[PDB]
């Protein structure tokens, strides 16, 4: 696949999702650029429906691991770009523990020059004045590391890993995440020994800005491959 070509450069994103969280609808926009040479996400996200039900930081995860950057040694473990054009769903499940889950499916592609994400999001089981739907998790996100496994019986990979949201009382809501990636199309796609994704993010506000929003710096970088001196040639 020449699909990590369509990455070189900086590349537009275009993110949809429309939400159902127990009953609460909702629909978030965002646009930005992806910028894979550098593992860098600039975007900023509007819920073009007026109050996000749910916190921000708990869509973080939902709203394009096309853009990561790999190491040179690694770039024949990079199934997300190796999937473009074409695309790869994305599917989670995140267990909220002692509250509700999310269920997610996405399709990353490109869609003309821009790189969309689009998502259908549906959480069942929370608690009305949970941690979730009461508003009550720190607006942040910590730096975490996602292992990434590859699922040769589905011609995709699969990751679960725990995000630990940061509550407002100093504890920790745990959101279990389980995911599956295919591809869209029927080319060839890169399937990676184990490694993981390292992914940084900054939270921040557009101060002249009324709509409920996020704007989001983010970073992921994949690491784990053990390399040797052999590579050096």
């Amino acid at each position: 696949s020449k699909g990590e070509e369509l990455f070189t450069g900086v590349v537009p994103i275009l993110v949809e999702l429309d939400g159902d969280v127990n009953g609460h609808k909702f629909s978030v926009r965002g646009e930005g650029e992806g910028d894979a040479t550098n593992g860098k996400l600039t975007l900023k996200f509007i819920c073009t429906t007026g109050k996000l039900p749910v916190p921000w930081p708990t869509l973080v995860t939902t709203l394009v691991l096309c853009f990561a950057r790999y190491p040179d040694h690694m770039k024949q473990h990079d199934f997300f770009k190796s999937a473009m054009p074409e695309g790869y769903v994305q599917e989670r499940t995140i267990s909220f523990k002692d509250d509700g889950y999310y269920k997610t499916r996405a399709e990353v592609k490109f869609e003309g020059d821009t790189l969309v994400n689009r998502i259908e999001l549906k959480g069942i089981d929370f608690k009305e004045d949970g941690n979730i739907l009461g508003h009550k998790l720190e607006y942040n996100f910590n730096s975490h590391n996602a292992y990434i496994t590859a699922d040769k019986q589905k011609n995709g990979i699969k990751s679960n890993f725990k995000i630990r949201h940061n509550v407002e009382d100093g504890s920790v809501q745990l959101a279990d995440h389980y995911q599956q990636n295919t591809p869209i199309g029927d080319g060839p796609v890169l399937l990676p020994d184990n490694h993981y994704l390292s992914t940084q993010g900054a939270l921040s506000k557009d101060p002249n800005e009324k709509r409920d929003h996020m704007v989001l710096l983010e970073f992921v970088t994949a690491a784990g491959i053990t390399l040797g001196m052999d590579e050096l040639y």
